């Protein structure tokens, strides 16, 4: 598993090698995004930007293309999940798109519908810094504080 | 956070900075141990060795001191728990002891009491490869099969 000095190496040869009957399985990992704004709409776009920030320095993304994402939900929590899930999909399939910025144009609170756009380009390792892969969005500990100064809390799965 | 190409730093400064309203919190992760042996006594000691195995190359550790761990629990599931939890404390406190190798000498299956011992030295990053820190032992998905061929799985919380 490890990378060791020739000194560390020498020690290994100096002792009887220690028989091993184990294995490591299902390594998992996550982080919690907290994002906030003047309006609820901003609090979603910021949270989408937060996620993408963990994948790269989004400040090094040119705003060449423009993508919409429109989605529906049962409640706000439901909404914010599919919102982040569709964006994540754009990165991970088809054009492998990375927005520099995401902007939620509209959110409907009676019927839990949302319109948004992001301007960026396709992701490249050559052009863009590397950061953590995002595995998936999970509902655990999700919170949508719809009030004066909205806030949003979301846990995702990372490599 | 990010450290950038001279290109990247240029592209970054060519456009208006995006404004961020977010932060990253509570990074967390876990891995699952699977250890087995001819006897339950062995499954247990192989489990410890896996745990220390994640923290560094346990082969680079020299057998220069000897230490004892005794604990017991209510059931086998908790006997396992305290056993790894004790061993962990040994390492994460006081003399920061890491065992090369660990022997479970006895298990009392009527009364759930264990005697073990291990040989190693104080931990030191001068001497020892850095693996991952072990935050906790969790009862998550913990299974202990006392069968024809004993095996156990335990989920620990890493760094």
């Amino acid at each position: 598993d490890y990378n060791l000095t020739e000194e560390q190496k020498a020690i290994k040869a100096k002792y009887p090698p220690v028989n091993r009957k184990y294995e490591y399985l299902d390594h998992t990992a996550d982080v919690q995004l907290h994002a906030w704004g003047d309006t609820l709409e901003e609090a979603f776009e910021q949270c989408a930007m937060a996620m993408f920030g963990y994948m790269t320095d989004t400040g090094t993304v040119e705003p060449l293309q423009t993508v919409e994402v429109e989605t529906q939900g049962d409640d706000l929590q439901s909404l914010l999940f599919h919102f982040l899930d569709e964006w994540l999909y754009k990165f991970s399939a088809d054009e492998f798109f990375i927005p520099r910025e995401v902007k939620v144009l509209s959110i409907d609170q009676r019927n839990f519908k949302l319109r948004s756009i992001g301007w960026g380009e396709e992701f490249s390792l050559s052009k863009h810094p590397q950061g953590t892969e995002v595995k998936a969005i999970t509902y655990s500990a999700m919170q949508v504080y719809n009030e004066e100064n909205p806030e949003v809390f979301v846990i995702i799965a990372i490599l």
